[PDB]
């Protein structure tokens, strides 16, 4: 049985983690999405995997990936779902969307049996999103009505094709899913351990995670759950609470409060700031005094531009989206739902209050 | 005997505190002001306590008081003199101002045995506020004069008087006074002109709470003096406490605090970790104290939360505020000159070399908000992220820049 | 063996350390420059030493030295030249640049045996800065070449000299620099045109403190090479410390403080609590470190405090300074070229990828205060709140936007 990943995107919807990292390589604590997908499936038995991306995605993904079929997509744009085509196989295959993260196996091992087409599908609370599948008297697919405002019923298309799917499902399509599935991963995919080096005056309770060759100084408070990637460099008297995650050698530094984020690889908060609520990407420096706030005055929902749309992100409490590589200056301040891109420098003691371009020099 | 407590003021020079509660309810540690004047009423036996407020703010002291006899003010005419009109009694009456803190209450008790008309007064530093008691060579009230600016001698009026059925007499009498009111001191001067009216000195400490940084001086001197070391809640390894500590029930201090006393950390309290907390500090109940948050010489009441990167000085902080992470306030002045404060929009020295801010209740500061000193903030105000907070605030406003 | 320390620039490159202390005052530890010279010449037994100062600052130098010769420069003419043209000596002496720090002494001793006129240099990575010295085929000294741009040898001119009163000779044949100025060392290349004067290289650790920075660099070594760890003051428990660590007499460090040496924590201090000092902090005496504060690789003089909420990077604090609560200093550019400094109002590369501010004696910043890299503020200098200072600021400055 082959096995085709649907990469090829451009999550804009995920910007700015995706300026510079292709969905797939999202980080769910130390590994990329994509990897999940890959071990799952061969927990089925699969063996030959293909992932579908786009040049000049092309790798990446060659860099990135570790005996596996990496092919490109041609050429015109739509699909559904692509194009698809660029995929070559005799039979049958397995076709999986590559910003699905689900917890078990056990329905793709299933469906493969199968030599009628079959699909996954799979219950939410919001199916006016998402394409709900329509069935006939028998339980087969009638037809897939896509954004029905006026929806049939709550079983949606779960993206895995050749059957209603048990466990936890999410896709990754705007940006605090990254927060989503991180919480899901910490509570049920990894337990207590300390393979790292804490000193002591290092308080810690709940679920932590450290990881090999991670540094906890003195003065360090840890209330989990939480999760220290490897290499990582924690205090003097830093402060993580619940649901922070660092994937990989962060420094996080004094009188510094981290708290239901996650910061990917390389990314350093060294003095005096807090961090809520939010995601931020790869190699990102904050200058000392940088500050996100998580709250509005009115405690309404955060909302968020996602492709030029202001959008609700049906959190009370949500931080901002640094993306990679950015640098901000001593005493910067930013505000809920804001979005900064890539590469943006942020003049000390701005106020970011809009949205920030990828390479901006925001100074005012 | 009965006893009467005067609350019916709006208390304006205590704004921004009383927006949202009457000053009777102003918290000294634990418990509210007029608390502590009921208590030290019954070590005389008083027993039949009665409170006049203004409807509304009736209400608040129906649910705020048990088994108090709670009487509204008549709505036409303000004034002292107006609110023992509404007052119904007898014979005599203790009358008391519900703006007073004073620790025994031994000259009460005393006063209370006289027949005569009498009333306490309380020598004071600064006479040329406050009514001066005049006296006569056999020490009864000659008369009480109201803010002299040439004071005859430093004995003021205490506010705690026993009268006799009497002054509703000199209350007709007498006539509106040049603010709008009707005095009851214009009574008694007329009372006393006479009835022999008697002048017992006060003792102890005595202190009105006219202005917003009185919150702070009642509040030192009461843990000063009303309490002692104990720790009633939890407290974490590596926390540092030296001096007296109060920690009231259901608190709990985390990892990394230290607490330099005296300090009161009222019950319900969550400090820490890593929180620093310097001599004066009350948290009446119920805070929030967080990581890289220092607080010294201030009162912060019931509620309110400052979790992240701030430092609090000499300030009052209301109920139910929240200071975003990087909210500071200064509380000392470039040339080291005494802060001065608006104060019925007169600008007005507070005696004070280091002086803060007075937050109102249900405040919220955006992160990186920056106040200066004196300052004060309105209830319910909101000050946007990265704000220099400069200018007083009004109740109610949205100060973004 | 009579011997002259020359101290009588203006040290305005060293601005604005220098505009409350001369250069001889700059604190390297605990001791100021010019003792660190005064005791290395003693080694070599020398007794007789004179400074040449300007007037005034004479001033000054006689309250702080005592019974050492203090002689002022005269007519208004400039220059190490017109120092020695003060200087008052027959026979031979020896001449040092009171802007020197040199770590061992033993090419002084030995130079002053010599009877013919000597001087010693020394190699360094920046020659086309200072002096080259040109030698001839027998290793005397062909010249003194100044700032040459193509310079011969890495051999420099160390400014310390032994020479005879023949000088006083040559000073008055030449005549005034491009720059204003008379130059010592012109004096010294007629001489060698000539008597034989001899070079002797020297061998240990040399500095000159012309720019504020090198205040950084010789702290750095004196730490490193001048003291080792002890502890003469009081540590209370949870404070960690690591690596060499001098903790003098009187100072007081208390529980959550983390210590990453090498560091210097003078005399009579108080750190903590939850203080955070990294590698080459150096605080010379009586220094406030306070809660959420953190220090590294700064020189932090007598008396200042940075008592909240700071993180001092890469700078040189002066004396009798204070950083209000949640002042900050930047160290590090965007593009991370090296930090450019106005030195004599004309804008220097400093050589460091991160370096922060120089503050002035006597400063004070309000709370909310954030400093941009390379910045110089002047003595005396009040910075208001929330104020972005990314200029150099004034003697006397209020920087208040
Ligand atoms: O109409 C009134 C006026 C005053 N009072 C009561 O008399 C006592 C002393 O009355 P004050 O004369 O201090 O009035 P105030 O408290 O409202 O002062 P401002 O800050 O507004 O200037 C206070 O406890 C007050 O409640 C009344 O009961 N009714
Ligand atoms: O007129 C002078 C000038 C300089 N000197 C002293 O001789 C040595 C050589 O001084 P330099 O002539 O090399 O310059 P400077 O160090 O004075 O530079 P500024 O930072 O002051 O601009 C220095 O230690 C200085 O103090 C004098 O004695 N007299």
């Amino acid at each position: 049985m082959k096995a085709f990943i649907l990469a090829a995107g451009s999550g804009e919807r995920l910007e700015p983690i995706t300026h510079t990292r292709p969905k797939a390589f999202v980080p769910i604590l130390s590994k990329p999405l994509i990897e999940y997908q890959i071990e799952y499936l061969r927990k089925c038995g699969i063996r030959d995997i293909t992932v579908i991306v786009s040049s000049k995605n092309k790798e990446y993904f060659e860099k990135k990936l570790k005996e596996i079929s990496i092919v490109t997509q041609k050429d015109d744009i739509k699909g559904t779902g692509a194009a698809i085509l660029s995929a070559k196989f005799n039979d049958e295959a397995l076709i999986i969307n590559g910003d699905l993260f689900f917890s078990n196996e056990k329905e793709i091992c299933n469906i493969i049996t199968l030599k009628e087409n079959a699909i996954i599908g799979v219950k939410v609370s919001n199916p006016k999103d998402y394409g709900v599948l329509v069935l006939d008297n028998q339980n087969n697919l009638s037809k897939i009505i896509e954004k029905p405002e006026i929806p049939p019923s709550n079983l949606i298309n779960a993206g895995i094709y050749k059957i209603e799917y048990e466990g936890y499902w999410m896709d990754i399509g705007k940006p605090w899913n990254i927060i989503d599935v991180n919480k899901w991963a910490l509570d049920n995919l990894v337990f207590s351990q300390n393979l790292g080096n804490v000193e002591d005056n290092v308080k810690i309770k709940g679920k932590v995670i450290i990881e090999e060759d991670a540094e906890i100084k003195s003065g360090t408070y840890i209330e989990g759950p939480v999760y220290i990637g490897k290499g990582s460099e924690i205090g003097p008297n830093s402060y993580l609470r619940p649901y922070t995650i660092l994937v990989e050698k962060n420094k996080i530094g004094a009188s510094v409060e981290v708290k239901e984020s996650v910061i990917m690889e390389g990314s350093k908060i060294p003095h005096l700031s807090y961090v809520g609520d939010s995601v931020i990407a790869e190699d990102v420096n904050f200058g000392a005094g940088t500050l996100i706030a998580n709250l509005r005055f009115d405690e309404k929902e955060v909302k968020v531009n996602v492709k030029g749309k202001r959008i609700s992100s049906g959190r009370r409490k949500l931080g901002a989206f640094i993306g990679g590589h950015v640098r901000t200056g001593i005493n910067v301040t930013i505000l809920p739902g804001v979005k900064i891109g890539a590469y943006a420098r942020i003049y000390p003691g701005a106020v970011v209050n809009r949205d920030v371009g990828y390479g901006e020099f925001f100074k005012v």
